[PDB]
């Protein structure tokens, strides 16, 4: 089995919104907004909920742009992350207990201070190409295996 997660990227013509995760798993890396999908909500509802909780933002429409499956060695559940994009947003991004939001120019994405997988899949995100990814990690720093392909349906 796998555990459902959400990841949301606010991608505008000249900038992308990321949040510095301040506590919990992966703290100290810039990341999209998201987390675990709960019982009683759709995946898209969970994505909106996490975006709202972490940044204060609401959105008209989220678009499905990818799926990334993560294996962490020694962890029995695969993590099935559903990736979403939006261009337009409602509200001003504000800091939460979990996340400190900042806009980045598309040529200044801080990949060295992001999850290592992002280097591989972000360019597909920026090109508006839908994708399926798989990454096996040993801890939080080392990618042992991975696959990445473009898909017609996410
Ligand atoms: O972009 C990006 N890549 C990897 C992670 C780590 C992760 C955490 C929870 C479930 C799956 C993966 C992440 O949070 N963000």
């Amino acid at each position: 089995a796998s555990r459902l997660y959400t990841l949301v990227l606010v991608l505008q013509p000249q900038r992308v919104l990321l949040g510095m995760k301040k506590r919990g798993f992966g703290a100290g890396r810039w990341n999209g907004f998201g987390g675990k999908v709960q019982e009683g909500e759709t995946i898209e509802d969970g994505a909106r909920r996490e975006l709202q909780e972490e940044s204060g933002l609401t959105v008209d429409a989220l678009h499905k742009v990818g799926q990334i499956v993560f294996e962490f060695v020694g962890e029995p559940e695969l993590m099935d992350v559903h990736v979403f994009c939006t261009d337009s947003i409602q509200g001003t991004p504000v800091e939460s207990d979990e996340m400190r939001p900042c806009w980045f120019q598309l040529d200044q994405i801080p990949f060295k201070d992001m999850w290592p997988d992002d280097s591989y899949w972000f360019p597909l995100l920026l090109q508006k190409k839908k994708f399926h990814g798989y990454f096996k990690f040993q801890g939080q720093d080392t990618i042992l295996d991975y696959t990445l392909r473009e898909v017609d349906t996410v």
